[PDB]
């Protein structure tokens, strides 16, 4: 299939719970630790905000209407990183495994927008999901 | 020295004083699978479609909507916009990289990476079906060019 | 200051699907010319901040950070001139079939709607007041 | 409560413009895909477009791009497909118009004068 | 070509070129039935002013080019005109649109984009009354950008 | 005409400042310092808010100019004696449009995200007023 962009069909489902756990990672220099935490609260919003346009980023992606979406930061000095862990949730035909992906991933785009001024230099990843249902 | 006020809160810098300069970033990512899950790209045999044409139109799609992705950002015009998707069987992995480029006030690391995250979260969209223990990473830059900041290269 | 830096979204796949109201109401305070402006010499300008309030309706959730994305099932936006008081009266209303009420959707409208106005007429009067917006009513 | 519609757009060029989509086999390729992308897209902000519609939780969006050279042109057709409240015609519409309109820009550098129409429902 | 040798899809540098005054005319045209044009004229379609709906929103479609239409440039559109009329003799509605800029790229997109807009949105007035309408011709009217056409 | 032509004109800072006020019920404006609203931290939500809608003013607003700020500072403060949220806005950059409707855009979107953010507790929050406090690129303040 070359040059196609399908999109799969999903009228025939059912109406479930569906829920989705996303994690990312940022890694810095330990000094790039200097933490307000509202810093935190920018890249909070970030990812809730990018929950809800999921289907505008990602091109083959449904629109849906998310019931809850949660995003948290925690800053792990001993491993010189903010670990970011997202969770989506709705009560439709569609999982939201590309909602908490994208939450985390931007989320963690974010911090890097506000440190990037400190350190040239930082890895955001992995990026990964912890569960689904 | 950051992107939040003098107090700890946030607001958008001023950098209208600053020298336009061309300024250029270049990003990369990856996107880590089985090698079954790469091999039915290369294949095309991914019902979702042609994945290196969707990754790389999002991603570049994704580069105009940084300042609007990014909150705090500034508006910005971009002047040229790479995204190139990459199949490296050796490592499992698609190796993604970026170049973004405009004349302005303001740095270009952003969209640049969010180019290559977008580009990632799509490949990963696109082969979900078949593997959902997929990694994204890493996510970084490559160099930067224009800023009156520090300069940067690999 | 606990909670600092923090956004919670509240949960609302617990609460039944029915349909939910809300009418909200706003003003824009003007000199009598530049309300003598609109209704003399109303259309282009009325319509013009009747559709910017639906369409900014439409986008609550892409502007209020912590809203839910629901899909409106009517919007609509009615423009008054009151000459007895200066000002241009601005009325909305939002409802749906779905979990979430449309509160602020209404209120959106009522600003966007608003500020459209103010827009409109920035030209001849620099010192326009917006307010006050305020909740008319709520079923749900 | 399964509703559906589709539509259809053409993006009527010179020969030698056509073939330029299809004798570097772009046709199939990064042009197709981009103006399928884009449909898609624009189909589901069709209610951020178009004042007066409800935004909808699509179930499919379909944009097939085809060349017909016997005619000069490229046909487009859309599918937009929900279970719910309101019908689709909208949206296919847009994604037919939209997805015109992409391939316009990306021929505009070869062509000044190509002429989209028509656009219709089926 | 507007993409990459390699066949890729990519957005071009065009920051080289010269900071240009450059404007775009287009029109569009939504043919109907003869009372489906007069209910536009006696402002008797249940949804509102048709032409005045339209016009706003082909106005914000052309704020929204880049946005819409994936590999353009961003830019900022200095003018946007969005011209509604209608022509009893052919049972249609024609609009005429205008977009110009002090850019470095050319701004045909934005004007074919709000004509195009415009006219699914007259369309979506009318909708209800007439399902057989037909959108067309749309095309590009002229160009005075840095890359004259007409 | 009604979208004016905007080219050419001198390439000037503006600059804006606008103020608005979402009055509340006291135990509102005390569970906001106290922080125990559920939805969460008010003023940053309302602050990080307020700054993306003056980056989204002429895609919201139907007849204004795409632009590119340089500047936009949301200030939040509460003022217990007055049983409101005081909220001054000041936008700027250098082009050829002012940035008026930016702060007033971004001041009225905080001012809703902070009736979003304590309505659960108070249904009846009032906003209002949404003025100008100055311009400069002739001038005017007050
Ligand atoms: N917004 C959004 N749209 C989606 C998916 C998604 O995660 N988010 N998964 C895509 C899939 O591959 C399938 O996954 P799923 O979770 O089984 O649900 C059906 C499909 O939805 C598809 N469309
Ligand atoms: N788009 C949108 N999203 C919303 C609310 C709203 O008014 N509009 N209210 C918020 C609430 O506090 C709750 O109020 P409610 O009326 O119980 O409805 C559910 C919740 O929706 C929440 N998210
Ligand atoms: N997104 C979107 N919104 C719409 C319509 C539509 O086709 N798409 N039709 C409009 C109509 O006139 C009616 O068409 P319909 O197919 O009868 O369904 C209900 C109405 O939805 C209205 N709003
Ligand atoms: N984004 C944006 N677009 C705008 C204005 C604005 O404040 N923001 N002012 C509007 C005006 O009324 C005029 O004000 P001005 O500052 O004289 O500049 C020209 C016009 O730009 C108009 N378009």
């Amino acid at each position: 299939a070359a040059g196609e962009a399908h999109m799969v069909d999903v009228s025939a489902k059912a109406e479930t719970v569906r829920e989705a756990r996303a994690e990312a990672f940022v890694t810095m220099r330990s000094e790039t630790l200097a933490m307000i935490i509202d810093v935190f609260a920018t890249a909070r919003i970030a990812g809730i905000q990018a929950a809800k346009r999921t289907w505008d980023l990602i091109p083959l992606c449904h629109p849906l209407m998310l019931s809850k979406v949660e995003v948290n930061l925690q800053a792990e000095p001993e491993h010189n990183r903010v670990r970011i862990e997202t969770l989506c949730r709705l009560t439709g035909k569609t999982g939201v495994e590309m909602e908490a992906l994208t939450a985390a991933s931007v989320a963690a785009l974010t911090i890097y927008d506000m440190c990037k001024a400190v350190q040239k230099d930082m890895v955001i990843g992995p990026v990964r999901l912890l569960a689904k249902s």
